[PDB]
């Protein structure tokens, strides 16, 4: 209950926030499929801070767990894809870590709307 015009706003400064987090930028675009052919066998939703993006001005996200729902997927299909050891398992980690920071208090100001 609330105008949709300062929410939107909202949500896409908080996505702006997200991907500074995402220092190496392995997270901005989907995962190429050329360089990683096996990566749809076990993950079935890709998601990544420009499909966010669409999803985001295609009016898809009209409540914060929604937004959060597909920022926990970029970390979840991190985790499950990539092995303990590598930068990318440890990415999504720190991501979730610092990414969950910015939800917290994003997810605040919505509340006071
Ligand atoms: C090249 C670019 C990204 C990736 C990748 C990133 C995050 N999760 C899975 C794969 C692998 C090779």
């Amino acid at each position: 209950e609330m105008q949709l015009t300062p929410f939107l706003i909202l949500l896409r400064k908080t996505l702006e926030q997200l991907q500074e987090k995402d220092t190496g930028n392995i997270f901005s675009e989907p995962v190429p499929l050329s360089e990683v052919p096996d990566y749809l066998d076990h993950i079935k939703k890709p998601m990544d801070f420009f499909t966010m993006k669409q999803n985001l001005e295609a009016y898809r996200y009209l409540n914060f767990d929604d937004f959060e729902e597909d920022f926990n997927l970029i970390v979840s299909n991190c985790l499950k894809y990539n092995a303990k050891d590598t930068i990318f398992y440890r990415a999504a980690v720190r991501l979730r870590e610092q990414g969950g920071a910015v939800l917290r208090q994003a997810r605040r100001q919505a509340e006071k709307m």
